């Protein structure tokens, strides 16, 4: 009913920290469940680390994205604690095929597709990258533009008004536009390139068929979110965590809102889920990769990592 499906990926294990000495920490059983100090954790479907690129891209997000391009809405979020393997998951290696991560594929999947109808249908796709920081909507395209307001239109349609909208014409000029931004992207420091924001990569494929003249219109959101943090330097990074955890708690409402059916979704309550109304619930298809650690080191992450993707299980 929902339409909300979440998806665990462990990852594994390197050298560096076998090194250091530690333990495996996750049990399996089967498909379905991870087993972390002997709780289980129920999903739509458990990676373990042998799990390919290729392979959590085709049950993550392939379909989503034929339905965008098929004039449906969709989200794909990504969620993770630094070095939870969420970089490698989503981005991966940039023109390596196997390789590769979802986001890329997604890229490749849409002008492959474009490609291949090329007298029938013509495509226009426009791009727009912005960030959640401290509660503001921060253009990454654009940093001049650091404060953007989320409204709706005449039929509910949600939009951000004044963010850029690039048009792309290239797998490479939409890789080109996603490293803007990541450029701008507000990034600290006792963990190590820590996102102090929530970003949102909107890809917007526009079509009009050639025969019978009719247009179609999908939107597909890529959502990185940053991590919920138990920090209680108490300055900035203090007002930053305070509004990751709040963003996030908001939009676990709503995810949870609509995996249990409620009849009320309380979109309002936060300028992300606003922003993602007509593509988070309904007749949207979304994914939640949360990302996780097998390491002992790691288990109260992990933990807060699965209990959160557990907001959104039905």
């Amino acid at each position: 009913e929902s339409n909300i499906k979440v998806m665990c990926r462990f990852r594994p294990l390197n050298e560096s920290e076998v090194n250091r000495g530690d333990k495996y920490i996750a049990k399996f059983q089967g498909e379905d469940t991870v087993v972390i100090a002997s709780k289980p954790y129920a999903f739509d479907r458990v990676f373990q680390s042998s799990t390919s690129q290729e392979q959590v891209y085709n049950d993550a997000a392939k379909k989503i994205v034929k339905d965008v391009l098929e004039g449906y809405n969709g989200t794909i979020f990504a969620y993770g604690q630094t070095s939870s393997g969420k970089t490698h998951t989503m981005e991966g290696k940039l023109h390596d095929p196997e390789g590769m991560g979802i986001i890329p594929r997604i890229v490749q999947d849409i002008f492959n597709y474009i490609y291949s109808m090329d007298e029938n249908l013509e495509f226009h796709i426009k791009v727009s990258y912005f960030e959640i920081y401290l509660d503001k909507i921060r253009d990454l395209l654009d940093v001049s533009k650091t404060n953007l307001s989320v409204h709706e239109d005449k039929n509910r349609v949600p939009y951000v008004k004044g963010a850029t909208e690039r048009f792309v014409s290239s797998p490479d000029e939409v890789m080109d536009t996603i490293d803007e931004g990541k450029s701008n992207r507000h990034v600290a420091v006792m963990n190590e390139h820590s996102s102090r924001s929530h970003s949102i990569f909107l890809i917007n494929v526009k079509q009009e068929n050639t025969q019978t003249e009719q247009k179609l219109s999908g939107k597909l959101y890529l959502v990185d979110l940053a991590g919920s943090e138990k920090v209680s330097a108490e300055g900035a990074v203090l007002d930053e965590a305070k509004n990751i955890n709040k963003s996030l708690s908001a939009l676990g409402n709503v995810i949870s809102a609509l995996a249990e059916g409620s009849t009320y979704v309380p979109y309002r309550d936060s300028k992300m889920t606003r922003i993602l109304q007509d593509s988070l619930g309904g007749n949207a298809r979304t994914t939640i990769v949360i990302c996780c650690s097998p390491s002992s080191y790691n288990e109260s992450e992990t933990k807060s990592t699965l209990l959160f993707g557990q907001r959104a299980k039905t």
